[PDB]
């Protein structure tokens, strides 16, 4: 038997660092979890009990932090290639580091309309995420993302004219309820190294930004005709304002929501035009996925 | 042996409700998902197989989505009642309803600043709860509460002057991070039944924006002495500010955010005043409730 | 406005401990959640900033670690009362200790058909714990429970002769599946205090073992005429066999398995005599509760 | 911009079936969830909004309980491939499907030393899972897993001799406790039709249980170098004893127990050979994986 692959590291580094301007006074939180897994000429510590190629999961949860306190640590991209670079330069043997990074929303509090300085709100469980692959030789891949985006649109939903066949009971609609949870990826072209990240730094934000926009603008405007459909809108605009990006990738769960018959009770009408109550449905769901990249 | 106590029903009945204005054209989504438990005269399917005296939990089921259609569902304490008292009108030797009301956000989207007709975000995981009791002959007793709201402050939050003893190793502080979830619970005064409650609607909806914002603001500007002092100073105004409120409870965590000293590190200074990375506590924490009523 | 009611203290506080029999060179491990919540004369923390009468939940933590150290964890029955007793005797103005404890399963393995020295397996996420309320002047309640074991039976249930109206559609059925997750709570007479708890220690696990086996063999056997019948036959059994005991409550979801008509294509037969693949509902569920006492 | 990649399909479609010995009497039942989603010459659905080329995902929930209903759903890798091919021969335009199946335990329960006919429970949360690939022309790709599987060796394990630099706060150790939740994937070479994978039918079973043997014994008596080593051992065996499996994958949290000191209360002594309570951490984990293939 032979070590085919084979990597190891820490996760669910938890990490928070605060920023303070002296001037104003303003402070600013950031919140992390961090996963950092390395590979290299390793493969003696599984096949010989040889612990000597081993930076200890402990060291590289250390190191974490270190790295936190003498970096910024926004945008996630940089700070994990970074965090990446760092490994591959510093151990001879280790060709290779992955570094995913879930950023969590603190969102500052408004009293009274104005911006506090130092209170802070969870608004939301969506996620802003990187994955950052840093390997010897090769440069840095990154793919950025957001995820736990969830919406819902009560009507400009349609969904005719599939297949039809003794498999099918659906009944054509041409009017429902769209809801689902957005998980959008897009991936930057090959970086050469730190110097190369670093120079783009401005566009990691403003992409952030815009592929937000896009999603939300085009799922509320879009009549349509498919979760498929609309999907493919979306990935064409982010593709279309960013030249760096080589493909999206969109993972859309369709979670349905199903119209009550209640003509057993008194008549009474509660489907179609009058449909105004329904079932959400906690399983089974749609999982339609989309990769799109440029012709 | 006897029967000492004894409710039945169904939990986890989710529920959707959209309101079309024909004139604007402008939809609006409510999603809750409700527990209805039934006590009175039912000894006897416990203790003799009598199954003549069970409305079936199915039944139940049926009737909160014929509820839902014929009635409005907001504000969910009108709306509990409705269906509380429903039970004990319908079935004579039912005395009691048991309603337990959990509201999902779903926020109106801005798209380009303007507030669109149908499209809807799930902007955080903070709920709006109501627990109806509508027991016969006694009236409805109804607590509202929020909960799921996360927030943080990164600094003017102290401890110190606690007692000192041989189990203490915690050092006093003047300068900490604050966070926690808040749950908090306000007790309307007994209402002799659903004519009433209809008489106060107007005040349901104003007082849980009334806890919202005395919480955060309080949370926000309050120089913290302990989580014990400034949750006390949330409740005395909330009481003052609705005289139909008799009790608010607030149940906090305190989530810990640990120094991490990494002087040992090339004498990195990150403790007291150069404290910048910290460590999320998961677990344990702290948990401080208070129940406060008047004079 | 005045505090009507306050408590506080640490949660969420994981432990392990490991016991090692010399001679033999056996090892046993115990894990454990517990929560610790104080009462008191601790008003004016709340009202006037005064720390002084706060326990630390630190030190509320360290304590926990300190009598796990000094005293056996098992039953935990005892280790809850020493845990309770300690804070309402150490403390002046502390009079009454709330421990809530959740034990983990780690089952000795098997390997080759011989119990194994020091490995374990966590066969299912089942819970056994205590609430134990030591109140100065007013002995130890203890409440024990299970919680977290999951059922099915495939036959041999029925539910009919329910009360039908205009609000039901459920058909009677003769033959049903049946599942549920078993929560089953006995408490125990009021002890005067530490001494009498530890004169009753043997009872606790020896209790704790006939509440599985009844519930396991009642559910198993009974040809059930609903869920509330089967519960009461349950608790029925407890309070004959232990009378120590003076309630027994359990609260029991009742999970749907729901008939697939497939008829619809190509005549295909899978409803009544004629069922074998059905689809499990993750929601709604029934909710069935008794407390079962003495004559 | 193109489509790169698309699939879609049906997620979290939970089945349950049941066999029934009408000789004996004695009754099986089967629970799962099933997740297909299919590939093909779908593009124009999301590019040109055509909807002709989509099999409903509503489709594919009913496809999965007719198969379920017309063939046998043990062992997993048979009705995996059996769910595959049906979409890969049915639809001209599809080309490839793929299955993925969590199988749930339910099992038979022993009452008073003797198997029950028809009662069954849920010990433990560990899962059988398959995933099956069946792409046009290329066959059929399985691969087998364990997951859930959550064990804790209280002694023999150790960790020294690793990599010390700058970083490095972690002492060596030569005694430890070892706990994670194992994740194990073996991986069958590929056939080339329903036929071949039927004629292998009866080593799917085996496989299975001699994966979960291997990784018991293995665990519990291998004295520890590092987590590397130990799982190392483990895909050698499980190699060696199935040749048509061609590579094993491990993936093991190292799930951390603390040392707590406590001698700064009264001198206590509960460190290195003295230590009997840990406190369990949460977070951060260790995560190491392996794939093992032939020389
Ligand atoms: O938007 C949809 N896409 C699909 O593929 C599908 N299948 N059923 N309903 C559906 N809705
Ligand atoms: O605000 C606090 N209240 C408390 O009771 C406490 N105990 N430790 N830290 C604390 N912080
Ligand atoms: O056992 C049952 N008890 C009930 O109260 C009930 N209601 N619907 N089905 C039921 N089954
Ligand atoms: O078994 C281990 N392997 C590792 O790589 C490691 N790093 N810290 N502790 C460890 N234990
Ligand atoms: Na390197
Ligand atoms: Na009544
Ligand atoms: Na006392
Ligand atoms: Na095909
Ligand atoms: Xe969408
Ligand atoms: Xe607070
Ligand atoms: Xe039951
Ligand atoms: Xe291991």
């Amino acid at each position: 038997s032979a070590v085919k692959a084979a990597r190891y590291g820490k996760d669910n580094v938890r990490v928070y660092k605060v920023h303070k301007d002296e001037k104003t006074g303003v402070q600013t939180v950031y919140e992390m979890t961090v996963c950092v897994l390395l590979e290299g000429e390793i493969e003696t510590s599984y096949t010989k009990a040889d612990n000597s190629v081993i930076v200890a999961t402990d060291s590289i949860k250390n190191t974490i932090y270190i790295t936190a306190k003498q970096n910024p640590v926004t945008p996630p991209e940089l700070f994990g290639s970074i965090l990446g670079t760092h490994f591959i330069e510093k151990y001879n043997h280790i060709h290779a580091a992955h570094v995913n990074i879930v950023c969590h929303r603190w969102t500052r509090m408004d009293i009274d309309g104005k911006p506090h300085p130092h209170s802070f709100i969870r608004d939301s469980e969506e996620k802003r995420n990187v994955q950052v692959d840093v390997v010897e030789g090769k440069g840095i891949d990154i793919k950025s993302s957001l995820s736990g985006l969830t919406v819902l649109k009560s009507t400009n939903s349609q969904f005719w004219g599939f297949l039809r066949d003794e498999y099918t009971t659906l009944k054509e609609t041409w009017d429902r309820i769209l809801s689902t949870d957005v998980d959008a990826t897009w991936q930057w072209k090959n970086f050469s190294g730190l110097q190369e990240v670093r120079s783009h730094v401005p566009k990691f934000d403003a992409t952030w930004a815009t592929a937000r926009e896009v999603t939300l603008k085009t799922f509320a405007e879009d009549n349509s005709a498919s979760v498929q459909a609309t999907m493919y809108k979306m990935a064409e605009q982010i593709l279309a304002r960013q030249q760096l990006i080589e493909t999206v990738e969109y993972s859309l769960p369709n979670k349905h929501y199903f119209e009550i018959d209640l003509s057993w009770h008194k008549g009474l009408q509660n489907t179609g035009k009058n449909a105004e109550v329904f079932a959400p449905q906690s399983d089974p769901n749609g999982l339609i996925k989309c990769t799109v990249g440029r012709s």
